[PDB]
């Protein structure tokens, strides 16, 4: 693969963090006034990058209608993100009257509650069947229906319910639970085989809104999930795979969201997860 020439070429000239520094230097800047504004301080969480107007998701409410995401809308590959940040105490109701209005399948959850012995998000979803979450603020409530844990990953199950019209969906909640505290993982295997799973469960897939996903404050792992997903598609798509520019694709999402790749070691890692995807896939 080309890709890997390059890949091969840049580690040895140990030039990592020269790509992605020239990256860092191209990438978008748009405004984020709503974001800004002091009314949304307390949706905003701390560390973490704030959404592009042109691009945020709206709630549906007269009141206030921010909440700190972005539609990251991928024309080519045809295929759509929400990125987010970790719910926070107060803004849980808002994520999932956000999923509720943007008629998401899944939620990809890329951290655990807890890391580095820091609070990450709030426990946005409940732990057990029979102790259901109601979000008062938005009327929506939040039931555990299954949940399957695996050595790299968890599937859950949820019915999420409009109580204004007492409507059901069932979402799927994909929480990839083995990110290091620290770097990257040391072979994208697991990370590849989670977003595969995702894949497989129609989450991404056109007849549904958009994914949402979220990880950590300021630390990426969203960006790396969506970029590479969107790689492999248009790998799969173009009749010219080897055309698939990983630093173009990242550009182009990027538009979207500040923030998608934010170490030269998820650069680094986001190459040899496209790479080894490419592999498995074609
Ligand atoms: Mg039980």
């Amino acid at each position: 693969m080309e890709m890997e020439k390059e890949f091969e070429q840049i580690d040895k000239s140990g030039s990592w963090a020269a790509i992605y520094q020239d990256i860092r230097h191209e990438a978008s800047d748009f405004p984020c006034r709503v974001a800004k504004l002091p009314k949304n301080k307390n949706r905003n969480r701390y560390r973490d990058v704030s959404p592009f107007d042109h691009s945020r998701i709206k709630l549906h409410q007269e009141d206030n209608d921010y909440i700190n995401a972005s539609l990251i809308k991928m024309e080519e590959a045809q295929r759509s993100y929400i990125l987010t940040q970790g719910p926070l105490p107060n803004t849980c109701g808002h994520f999932w009257e956000m999923v509720w209005e943007q008629k998401s399948r899944g939620v990809v959850m890329l951290n655990r509650v807890m890391e580095k012995g820091s609070l990450k998000c709030a426990q946005y979803w409940p732990q057990k069947e029979e102790k259901e979450m109601i979000f008062e603020d938005t009327n929506l409530k939040l039931t555990l229906i299954s949940e399957d844990i695996k050595s790299y990953y968890t599937v859950r199950q949820l019915e999420l319910e409009n109580l204004t019209t007492q409507e059901t969906r069932e979402i799927l909640h994909f929480h990839y639970t083995t990110w290091p505290d620290f770097g990257v993982p040391e072979s994208p295997a697991s990370f590849l085989n989670f977003l595969f799973k995702v894949r497989e469960s129609g989450s991404l897939s056109p007849e549904h809104g958009p994914v949402v996903v979220h990880c950590s404050a300021g630390i990426g792992r969203s960006g790396t999930f969506c970029l590479a997903d969107t790689c492999l598609l248009l790998m799969d798509k173009r009749k010219d795979p080897s055309s698939v520019d990983i630093k173009k694709v990242l550009l182009e999402m990027r538009k979207f969201r500040m923030g998608l790749i934010q170490t030269a070691d998820q650069l680094r890692f986001s190459y040899l997860a496209v790479i080894e995807g490419a592999k498995f896939i074609m």
